[PDB]
């Protein structure tokens, strides 16, 4: 049984919760969070995308009792200040995006824990892992990482596959992805003086930059530099997708692609055929969904472009493969 601590209870902390509480691998030991425990209870207990949740939660000083267990919550700004040894923690969920690099999120492993996973993209100086994609890279004397980003979980599996079986020279992706909290209700300011994410969100097709596929090479070494892309942000809550316009060293036939995806498919990397919309991936355990109703493949003059999409709930998906490699990495020995 792997001792769990989750460092800041946002919208990844509180479904890291939801995924664990009732998985006896796992002893949730301790949340930290600057914010009111009564706010946090409420935010855990009612989900506006996720819908309620399943169990109990009582609030009591200091602490919460979730379906039954204790769950320490402390409020300490600086990491090297938590009482992770006292707590006996074997592994950190880092997901305040305060800490987002090795050095920074080490400040958990001086306070006594034993590893850390950061729930974000976090440099190049740290193992970068995409669960069922690259974990075997992790090695028991690691102590930070990150789990990538949820874009990365998503295009990984499926990008591994066209470099693999066909020999991917280079693409391009666009991710339709759901609006984020860092974008604007109404037009007002916004804080990093992006202005685009000013806009009221719920309103508009809303481009932005990204940073999954030109970061790649860090989980596919071999594709390093072959990717580029970007999002436009739309008026869903949850639930995005991720299409990609490529060019590879074989020809290949539609169902050839699909073929070598659905032979592909783990618990981190469905395949469907049904012909779903983003609606129908929230809460989804899969951290990438692989949509063969999307695959294409055109050819003029002998050279051929072929464009591929799959889903994910940019939520839900990218915390179950946080949780699947937090797990993995606590039982390395
Ligand atoms: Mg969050």
């Amino acid at each position: 049984m792997v001792n769990v601590a989750i460092n800041g209870f946002g919208r990844i902390g509180r479904l890291a919760l939801r995924l664990m509480i009732n998985n006896p691998e796992f002893n949730v030991v301790a949340i930290n969070d600057l914010t009111d425990a009564k706010m946090l209870a409420h935010l855990f207990k009612y989900d506006s995308a996720q819908g309620r949740f399943d169990g109990e939660i009582e609030v009591k000083e200091g602490a919460f009792v979730v379906n039954g267990k204790e769950i320490k919550v402390t409020a300490d700004a600086k990491p090297e200040n938590l009482p992770w040894g006292e707590l006996n923690v074997d592994i950190v969920l880092e997901c305040t995006g305060f800490f987002a690099s090795k050095k920074s999120a080490s400040a958990h492993i001086a306070a006594g824990a034993k590893k850390v996973v950061i729930s974000a993209p976090a440099g190049n100086d740290l193992p970068t892992v995409v669960y069922n994609v690259n974990h075997d890279i992790l090695k028991a004397e690691d102590t930070v990482i990150s789990g990538a980003s949820c874009t990365t979980n998503c295009l990984a599996p499926m990008a591994k596959v066209l470099s693999d079986d066909f020999g991917l020279t280079k693409g391009f992706m666009t991710t339709i992805h759901s609006y984020t909290n860092d974008q604007n209700t109404l037009d007002a300011p916004h804080r990093k003086g992006d202005l685009r994410r000013a806009r009221a969100a719920a309103a508009s097709i809303i481009p932005n930059s990204t940073g999954a596929a030109k970061a790649i090479g860090l989980v596919i070494p071999e594709l390093a530099g072959k990717l580029d892309g970007g999002a436009q942000r739309v008026p869903t809550i949850t639930g995005s997708l991720t299409e990609l316009v490529c060019t590879l060293s074989k020809k290949v036939t539609v169902d050839e692609v699909n073929a070598a995806m659905k032979a592909a498919a783990t618990e981190s990397f469905g395949y469907t055929e049904d012909e779903i919309v983003s609606c129908d991936i929230i809460g989804s355990s899969f951290g990438s969904l692989f949509d063969g109703t999307q695959t294409k493949v055109m050819e003029v003059n002998g050279e051929q472009l072929v464009k591929v999409a799959a889903w994910y709930d940019n939520e839900m998906s990218y915390t179950n493969q946080l949780i699947r490699t937090l797990g993995y990495f606590a039982n390395l020995k």
